[PDB]
């Protein structure tokens, strides 16, 4: 189900969250397993102080991790407070898209103000469909200058206000710069898994120097600059590559047996065929699979009736 299944939850101010100022200790659990937010998210200081007027205890920082399943927010994301023990927004490390159909002050779709974080860490963020971005007053925040926000924007006129964060020179002098394996499009943090996009190729969500084409385990092939694992029936080749693509039909050399174009662990024994009959096969000396005698309804080890005594 592509990780967590698609679960749409209401934003702050709608439905079960009507008349709520902020994500807070009472309502955070109602975002459990949400993947899309129909509305806005607000995270304010009160969330972490507690609020006696609304019978709200202080929010436990660990529970912010409940937001790790959020992939989409259709409105805006406003973060004006964050736990002191958290150097980034890894709660939102899986957020992919902010659509910005509603905007703070009718302007901003992402706003990150007055935090102590040292990086943003929105490592999955790829699109801010509409609305401006504001990142200001984050006195320890680096890396924000490196993003080419145009790669995320999809509307004319979108703009960033990135100001009063840690100084550029200061960030460079303390080594807070994009990893060498990042492309020039910038980064969300110092790690190779924080790149907006890769210099060379990626493996999962990490940027790397090269796929395992001729050495290394497991062997891989390159699919649109991504390292994709080779099928395990493909025998690794000391000289050659091992695959031309995915599946057991794209091996250079099969590892166990050969059923036509398929490399396979064991010759088929009972699979379904084109007919009211099951397909039974056996392996010869050269580990090629061959149909068994038709009268061999429970399989075979060699050709002929002798194969099914
Ligand atoms: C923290 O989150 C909780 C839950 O999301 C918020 O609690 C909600 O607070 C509002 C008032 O602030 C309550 O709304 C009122 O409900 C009554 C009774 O149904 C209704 O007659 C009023 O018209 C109004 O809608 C709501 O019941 C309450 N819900 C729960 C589950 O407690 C809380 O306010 C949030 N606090 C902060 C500081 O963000
Ligand atoms: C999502 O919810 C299911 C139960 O509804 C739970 O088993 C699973 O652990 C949850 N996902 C995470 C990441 O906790
Ligand atoms: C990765 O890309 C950089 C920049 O184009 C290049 O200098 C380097 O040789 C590349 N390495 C590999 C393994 O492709």
């Amino acid at each position: 189900c592509e990780g967590p299944c698609r679960k749409v939850c209401n934003g702050i101010g709608i439905g079960e969250f009507k008349d709520s100022l902020s994500i807070n200790a009472t309502n955070i659990k109602h975002f459990k397993n949400c993947t899309s937010i129909s509305g806005d998210l607000h995270i304010l200081p009160v969330a972490f102080r507690g609020d006696s007027f609304t019978h709200t205890p202080p929010l436990d920082p660990q529970e912010l991790d409940i937001l790790k399943t959020v992939k989409e927010i259709t409105g805006f994301l406003l973060i004006q407070a964050w736990p002191e023990n958290r150097t980034d927004l890894h709660a939102f490390e899986n957020l992919e898209i902010i659509r910005g159909r509603t905007k703070q002050h009718g302007q901003f779709s992402l706003a990150v103000v007055s935090l102590n974080i040292t990086s943003l860490g929105l490592r999955s963020l790829k699109e801010i469909s509409d609305g401006d971005v504001i990142i200001s007053g984050n006195k320890n925040l680096c890396y924000a200058n490196t993003i080419n926000w145009k790669k995320l924007f999809g509307t004319s006129g979108q703009k960033t206000k990135i100001i009063s964060n840690r100084g550029e020179n200061s960030c460079k002098a303390t080594g807070q710069v994009c990893h060498a394996l990042c492309s020039p499009e910038g980064c969300w943090g110092p790690e190779p898994r924080d790149c907006v996009s890769c210099r060379n190729v990626s493996r999962g969500r990490e940027c790397v120097d090269k796929c395992n084409l001729l050495e290394g385990e497991p062997r891989e092939f390159v699919e649109n600059s991504e390292c994709i694992q080779c099928h395990p029936e493909c025998l690794p080749q000391a000289m050659n590559i091992t695959c031309t693509g995915r599946g057991p039909d794209n091996c250079i050399q099969c590892a166990h047996y050969i059923d036509g174009p398929h490399c396979v662990k064991t010759c088929p024994a009972g699979v379904m065929g084109e007919n009211n009959t099951l397909v039974w096969k056996y392996a010869d000396a050269g580990h090629v699979c061959h149909l068994c005698h038709p009268n061999c309804t429970y399989g075979c080890t060699g050709p002929g009736l002798e194969g099914c005594p």
